[PDB]
């Protein structure tokens, strides 16, 4: 099974950053599909949650020079 998620971003907005972010889904494991949006600096993103989690955008968004965020 592999679910939708999505959650706010510290600093993703206003630049083309977001494909720092976005680039790197298509290597992961875990994924099936995601999406950007730069207007208003957010993510979505599907993945399986028994083999990944969080994790698989976490990391992917901590490194980057970001903080992710998911209520």
């Amino acid at each position: 099974p592999l679910k939708t998620q999505q959650m706010q971003v510290g600093g993703m907005r206003c630049a083309a950053c977001a494909s720092s972010i976005e680039r790197a889904l298509e290597r992961l494991k875990g994924v099936a599909e995601a999406s950007v949006t730069v207007a208003t600096g957010r993510l979505t993103v599907t993945y399986d949650p028994k083999q990944v989690s969080e994790i698989t955008i976490q990391e992917r968004i901590a490194a980057l020079g970001y903080t992710l965020a998911e209520p």
